[PDB]
């Protein structure tokens, strides 16, 4: 059994996601793998809860987030395969890393879970909160 203080190797640290993820995290996302059998840990499926108070009350919006082999160091690829209107959302549900802070200014010590955090503080901002949405459960 290792030990070190300090950054962890690519699959070190998704195994660390994975099993935070597998424990069911923060309010309300959740995230996993797409398939049990994925050994480069690079898909995960992903659930954003849509804030209370705004267009996207009480809707469930399902993602995914790819993890190249870079990842930590580089940002991971987001869309969204539930439909969605926000200002950091492309026409085809794809995340404008421009247009969210984690994403534009990446740190290797954001998470998959930072992402989805992010994406539901989104949905509170007044560029979004009163947006005209999609019907629900619509996707691309």
């Amino acid at each position: 059994n290792l030990y070190f203080q300090g950054i962890v190797p690519r699959s070190f640290r998704l195994l660390d996601e994975l099993e935070r993820g597998q424990k069911g995290v923060s309010e309300g996302v959740s995230f996993g793998l797409e398939s049990a059998d994925d050994i480069t840990l690079s898909n995960w499926s992903c659930t954003i809860f849509g804030q209370p108070g705004t267009v996207f009350e009480n809707r469930i919006y399902s993602l995914t987030i790819f993890c190249d082999d870079n990842y930590p160091d580089s940002p991971p690829t987001v869309k969204f395969d539930t439909k969605i209107e926000m200002s950091c959302v492309d026409n085809c549900g794809r995340v404008i890393k421009n247009n969210l802070h984690i994403l534009k200014n990446w740190n290797r010590n954001y998470t998959i879970e930072t992402i989805l955090i992010s994406l539901r503080q989104e949905m509170l901002s007044s560029a979004n909160k009163r947006l005209p949405q999609p019907n629900e459960g619509e996707v691309y």
